[PDB]
């Protein structure tokens, strides 16, 4: 019922930025935020993970972790803004890509019941588009029949912290196929309790 | 109730005078959240017009809209809006501009005209909402009974369509207005009917 999203209106005012709330799901959350990264933001971070990946499947699963630095930081603070959780309980800047004819089913974000993780389970995703999609890639979440497509600057929030645990099943959601070019993402995973 | 009347795949809409973005789409109903829509100088061009027509209680500002007389500037835009539609402008009513103040809203209300409307013989099917500046707080479009909202942003534009054979998709398209809470909300609707209009 109380999310852990807390900003009402139509803008959130960060430290450094003004990010845009264009458009909301309800229940569970998921919210469509514009102006979350700057263009030269969205390129240093596809620079920083070519940098750190120089027969996985790192790129489309777990993805590149960052180093961190001033930039990682300077985003890590602003996102925790955004989401209403310290930058203390995230994994820290994760970066995926996608090229043509790649994809990903649809998963929840939160572990499973049974896993090594889930004793300190993630509560809430912010995915952060880094380019434009020639064609493909959309965000979807199948159960609730809503797609995300990519637009480099703006990101996808969303939250799976009910105590309805339907709410949180309602979460699952799938990365389409890339058709046409290459998609290129951020994510920020944020844990109930502290991470390292 | 299967097929629907948009019909774009991908992430943007490539019209004859400008690329529109699509941002996020509910699927059935369907309802696409549009970027790129109009420029600034579009938006503000409109709102300017708008005042212009309209210079003693009549709600027109709220209800009907502004009916803009035909321009250079609107026949661009109603071209612009029949490519994102797929519906010539042809079937449109032409742009209405409505303006909302501090506490004051919509409620949910269908687009398409009730059975005993002399206007239900050729209703409407499909709206396209353009928002023509920023809200400081409040104005959302809202589906109560999806339970999705769209918050103005100057420039971007909600789709949605009503033409389905399955009368409950239609009537999930109920939609309000919430009320402006601090600054003004002004928008341009194109509505479209099934066959030509006027």
């Amino acid at each position: 019922e109380q999310t852990i999203f807390d900003h009402k209106g139509n803008v959130i005012k960060t430290e450094d930025r003004e990010i845009q709330i264009i458009s909301k799901f309800e229940e569970p959350l998921i919210v469509v935020l514009g102006n979350v990264l700057s263009d030269e933001e969205c390129d240093e971070l596809i620079e920083l993970s070519k940098s750190k990946l120089a027969v996985n499947d790192i790129r489309t699963s777990s993805g590149a972790f960052l180093d961190d630095n001033e930039l990682t930081a300077k985003i890590e603070k602003r996102i925790s803004s955004i989401m209403n959780v310290p930058a203390s309980h995230g994994e820290g800047l994760h970066i995926l890509n996608y090229e043509v004819d790649q994809q990903y089913k649809a998963h929840y974000d939160y572990f499973a019941e049974h896993s090594r993780s889930a004793a300190n389970n993630r509560i809430s995703t912010l995915v952060m588009y880094l380019n434009d999609v020639e064609e493909g890639g959309e965000t979807f979440f199948p159960k609730l029949n809503l797609s995300v497509h990519p637009r480099k600057g703006m990101a996808v929030y969303f939250e799976y912290f009910y105590q309805d645990q339907s709410l949180n099943e309602l979460t699952l959601h799938g990365g389409a196929p890339v058709t046409k070019g290459e998609k290129w993402i951020a994510t920020q995973w944020v844990r109930r309790g502290t991470y390292k």
